[PDB]
């Protein structure tokens, strides 16, 4: 218990808009005082509308490499995948918690480009993190994951903001 | 086919972050040329910690006269519920295609203050519709919503954009 935890947004591309930007500095914020956030941006391939599936694979091959080359092999990595596993904001602060519990105290949420994830990032994967049955945007996406963030640390504090 | 779909987001409470309004501003201007969008904001009750059952419901109540007196029996309800049915973004356009094909198309999309929608809200709905098994915030949940909105349209439009 001499450490606090470490999370990591590890995401491709930057943000585009200011108001996202505002958005993700205000969650950081408030998260400062419980846990060390960062955020890690790796380049985006361009993506232009209905690519072959040829040209899909690729773009998810190269976002792949650059996202496994900021990983260690030691990190718990979750990966947000639309088809993955859906919790609860109760449930996501159990499974961190339990995780932390066990050891953990390195955690790396990914997510993808536009196209998704490669095969190898998703292999890599300790937990497939689903936040919807809906597809979300790359960048919105983002701000929501920081917020659920925000969200399962002061439930696991027992701290009020979840209503 | 006389008429233009009509989209009321039927919301408890007003923004507060200059940046929320942004994000909406920049989804209802994309959504412009396809429908007729509009936002309703109803008073929203002071929601402290931990208030009693009592005082959680009768917030509840009050909000929620406040969003039927504004809600008219003809139109399409769609109460946004955590607990409601899961969509994905091809399954949200063709619920909301299937309707305006069978004549439906004043369709007011609703969403509650920080404790949720009182019983007589939640009777009057026509589907409940579900974002994610988490909970997020009322303010964010607005932007989540008509970014999904916007998606739905592109996707019954066939028109590029969801990837
Ligand atoms: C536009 S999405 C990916 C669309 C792609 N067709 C796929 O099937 O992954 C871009 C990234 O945002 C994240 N994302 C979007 N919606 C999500 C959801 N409902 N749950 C978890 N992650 C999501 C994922 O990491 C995804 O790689
Ligand atoms: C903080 S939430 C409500 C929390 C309350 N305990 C409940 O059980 O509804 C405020 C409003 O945002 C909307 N909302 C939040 N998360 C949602 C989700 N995952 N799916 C659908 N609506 C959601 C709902 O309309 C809800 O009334």
């Amino acid at each position: 218990a001499a450490e606090f935890m470490k999370i990591t947004i590890l995401a491709v591309g930057k943000l585009k808009e200011k108001y996202w930007k505002q958005a993700i500095a205000e969650y950081e914020k408030r998260l400062g005082p419980y846990t060390k956030i960062d955020i890690i941006e790796v380049p985006d391939e361009k993506a232009p509308e209905n690519m072959s599936d040829k040209e899909i694979e690729q773009v998810k091959e190269k976002e792949g490499q650059r996202i496994l080359a900021k990983i260690k092999p030691q990190s718990t990595v979750i990966t947000l995948e639309i088809q993955g596993k859906m919790l609860s904001s109760e449930g996501l602060a159990q499974e961190l918690n339990q995780r932390m519990t066990q050891g953990q105290s390195d955690f790396v949420f990914v997510i993808g480009g536009s196209n998704g994830l490669h095969k190898d990032v998703l292999q890599r994967s300790n937990y497939a993190l689903s936040f919807s049955k809906m597809t979300f945007p790359h960048q919105m996406m983002r701000v929501v994951l920081i917020e659920q963030v925000y969200r399962a640390f002061k439930i696991m504090r027992g701290e009020a903001y979840h209503k």
